[PDB]
């Protein structure tokens, strides 16, 4: 009927879901999905208004369109589908690279091994992540994030520069994953034409301690990227460090420079706008919610509301407040 393609959830690899994905550009595509003995039918497409570089190479992101609830990333070395089970986040999480698909498993396998984590093998096929779960078994829950310190229309192009911290940690996937929530969250300046977003992901021989304290951290990046000749004459931009781990012995997910720094017409610079943030799948909203901060976001007491106060896991990637849009809004203009 209006059905463009099948897919198997539980069989699928890389060039399943990738041959799926690479056929959707314009329109809307219509996909059977099968889990076990549950089949049904999604649609998605592809998403406009934002460009991401990885390895010199663009990743692409789809979501569906109404009720849908789903989202997919395209990347050249893995693909992965996001969506709603049984009330659930769960993450299909595919590797083009099978050596790199079995250390991608080892990951999940030491870190959260009822079934968080399942992989599906044939030799590992894909890895289904139930996100929910990840995010019920962390710690801190409830306790005050502290993340930032103390006190138009052309579209104008916010990019920003993610670097990953060396030895860090951070999976491909998960980076991508954590952008996609960013352009979730920023969609309501996205669609209207305010701005587009691009994000550029580079690589970085810039280390740092696992228990170290966010503040310290957060300069030491700053001052890393002023003497970095990769990306000289480039300081009016947005940087974020990029780590699996966390700071302060686990206490802080991310940290920003400053709330509302982010300017489209006077952009700061010499390195003055960066945060610090997590990619870890326990933490999915982390980077959002740090742009959200550097955009002019205030924590609010709507724990659905990307911006909550405190550690939960009814958050979603949205910016509900309309004073956080107001404060946004009001941000970028200058
Ligand atoms: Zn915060």
């Amino acid at each position: 009927p209006q059905l463009e393609h099948v897919l198997n959830l539980r069989s699928m690899d890389y060039e399943d879901l990738a041959g799926v994905l690479s056929k959707i550009s314009n329109t809307e595509h219509t996909i059977m999905l099968q889990e076990g003995s549950e089949l049904w039918t999604t649609s998605i497409k592809a998403i406009h208004g934002v460009e991401i570089e990885e390895s010199n190479r663009p990743v692409y992101l789809f979501e569906g369109q109404d009720k849908d609830s789903i989202n997919a990333i395209l990347s050249q070395s893995y693909a992965t589908i996001r969506l709603q089970r049984g009330g659930d986040l769960i993450d299909y999480i595919v590797y083009k690279d099978k050596e790199r698909m079995a250390e991608i498993a080892n990951y999940y396998q030491n870190h959260y091994l009822d079934k968080i984590v399942v992989c599906n093998t044939g030799d590992i096929k894909n890895i289904r992540i139930d996100i929910t779960k990840a995010i019920g078994n962390n710690p801190f829950k409830g306790l005050p994030i502290k993340d930032y310190p103390t006190e138009a229309t052309y579209p104008a192009t916010l990019e920003f520069m993610l670097i990953k911290e060396k030895d860090g940690g951070s999976l491909e996937h998960d980076i991508t994953s954590q952008i996609q929530a960013v352009t979730t969250s920023l969609k309501f300046l996205i669609d209207s034409g305010f701005i587009t977003v691009k994000y550029t992901i580079k690589d970085s021989s810039h280390k740092g301690g696992a228990s170290d304290y966010e503040v310290s951290a957060l300069e030491s990046f700053q001052n890393y990227l002023r003497s970095w000749d990769e990306v000289k004459g480039q300081d009016k931009k947005p940087y974020i460090l990029l780590r699996d781990g966390t700071w302060d012995s686990g206490k802080t997910f991310g940290y920003a420079s400053g709330i509302g720094v982010i300017h489209l017409n006077n952009p700061r610079g010499n390195f003055e706008v960066a945060a610090i943030s997590t990619t870890s799948s326990s933490h999915p909203y982390t980077l959002a919610h740090e742009i959200g901060h550097l955009l002019g976001a205030e924590h609010v007491d709507n724990e659905q509301d990307l911006m909550y106060t405190w550690y939960s896991p009814q958050v979603t990637p949205n910016h509900l407040s309309a004073d956080n849009w107001v404060r946004m809004l009001e941000c970028i203009q200058k």
